[PDB]
RNA sequence: UGAGGGCCUUGGUCACGGCCUUGGCUUGCUACAAUUAACGAUCAACUUAGAACUGGUACGGACAAGGGGAAUCUGACUGUUAACGAG
């Protein structure tokens, strides 16, 4: 996991040339030309991360800030575990182990819960200091939380159907699908991104090029 | 002559540091030379296959198995006292 700064002046510069130019020990001509081919689009500013938090043993699928602390860094990876981080010390604080690879993580700070959607077609609820939502039919790719209601979260999955869930229940309330005449259910139909926008509703996008907007307002 | 970086700076903005704007090493497009680059640089490969010292050759000097020579009679028998026979 990388820890970066939005303001680029606070982060150390990285120079691709200096690796092959300052020592210049046994850099081959072909390697030099290959390096040169990577800066054909001008010389844009390049920066190095403020920190590199490294404890996961499998590809990390998502990372989020704490909705209150800004120092707690919950993240999920393909190594069935949820790790919380101390961004000040860049260290892993606590680890939780799930049975399946986790693909998305979302937070419900108003009731202190973490919803992790896994590759086992379900979303597990954890207390970062329980119940699990089921009903999907493929990988749960992304999650989002309702802005006005604190008990509702939306989930998009690789089966092409978004679903809205109440936390207290275990079944979806509404199952949004892709409204398109040219989409096939299992050929080109996936939801790679879902978003709860407080003004326009639910935005879903994926394998089908169309970006779909659904009301999702009372 | 356009682009991207670096040092400058000018105002408004949020408690030395952000946000929005103002004017002055790399590469892109064009114009005249060079096309003997038939040059130069760099990375990578490369170590000495030789062993053996056998004899028969022509020559120079002594041994080599061992008493010799001639002619007639005689036995199978050619082209000059023909030859031959361990007679």
């Amino acid at each position: 996991i990388g820890f970066w700064s939005t303001i680029y002046k606070e982060m150390t510069v990285v120079d691709p040339l200096e690796d092959i130019n300052n020592p210049n020990n046994k850099i081959s001509t072909a390697a030099r030309k290959r390096r040169k081919l990577t800066m054909k689009d001008g010389t844009i500013r390049r920066r190095a991360p403020l920190s590199l938090l490294e404890s996961h043993t499998a590809p990390v699928e998502q990372v989020i800030f704490d909705s209150t602390d800004n120092t707690v860094g919950y993240s999920v990876s393909q190594d069935h575990t949820i790790k919380t981080w101390d961004l000040v010390t860049a260290r892993c604080i606590d680890t939780r182990t799930t049975s399946y690879s986790l693909l998305s993580i979302a937070q419900l700070s108003t009731l202190n819960l973490l919803a992790c959607g896994s590759s086992a077609r379900h979303i597990t609820l954890h207390d970062p200091r329980q119940q699990q939502l089921i009903g999907h039919k493929n990988f749960v790719s992304s999650l989002d939380t309702c802005p006005e209601n604190e008990y509702i979260l939306c989930s998009g999955s690789h089966d092409g159907t978004v679903k809205v869930w109440d936390v207290r229940s275990t079944s979806p309330m509404y199952t949004i699908t892709r409204e398109d005449k040219s989409v096939q259910k299992g050929v080109n139909d996936k939801v790679f991104a879902v978003k709860w926008a407080e003004k326009v509703g639910i935005i879903s996008a994926g394998q089908d090029k169309k970006i779909q907007i659904n009301k999702g307002d009372n």
